[PDB]
RNA sequence: GUGAGAUUGUGAAGGGAUCUCGCAGGUAUCGUGAGGGAAGUAUGGGGUAGUACGAGAGGAACUCCCAUGCCGUGCCUCUAGUUUCUGGGGUU
């Protein structure tokens, strides 16, 4: 983000993103139960969402669906670079 | 088989055969829902916010409330309209 701290609130499989470039819609996404669905503390990395499981493509499909929630509307995106992206794609073992 | 009719072109009482269909439904209520029809559509305000963005000039948006235009289906408590209730009165 460039000036508003989007706020990501997980509690179970459940995942509210609020404060996404100031709008005041919250936006809702129901993980299923084969993902799991972490958050790194501030101390050590600034905001990540973690989504793990056995499934690749229940794994991309969540991290997607999330980056396609928030999407900047009817503004310039090479402008307005907000949003979730993936960055590293990795392993548990 | 059993009931009911008809055989009406030349008089009458008789009674033979034959043909036609009647022989099981009527009445009353609660539902099914195929198929067909098919509708709601727009707007402004509040705050978000003078914030995002921008050198400045300027200048957004969603959740969320509050109303409104056009349309639709009704309704008659109120208000308005209508009176051959010629209702009560007035007046030529
Ligand atoms: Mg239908």
């Amino acid at each position: 983000y460039a000036h508003f701290p989007i706020n990501v609130s997980v509690d179970g499989q459940n995942i509210e993103v609020r404060n996404f470039l100031g709008e005041k819609r919250v936006r809702r996404q129901l993980v299923p139960s084969s993902v799991k669905v972490s958050q790194t503390d501030p101390s050590k990395v600034k905001d990540e969402i973690i989504f793990d499981g056995n499934d690749l493509e229940q794994v991309s499909r969540e991290a997607a669906v999330l980056h396609q929630m928030c999407l900047v509307k009817k503004k310039d995106i090479r402008k307005f670079l907000d949003g979730i992206y993936v960055q590293t794609k990795t392993n548990i073992e």
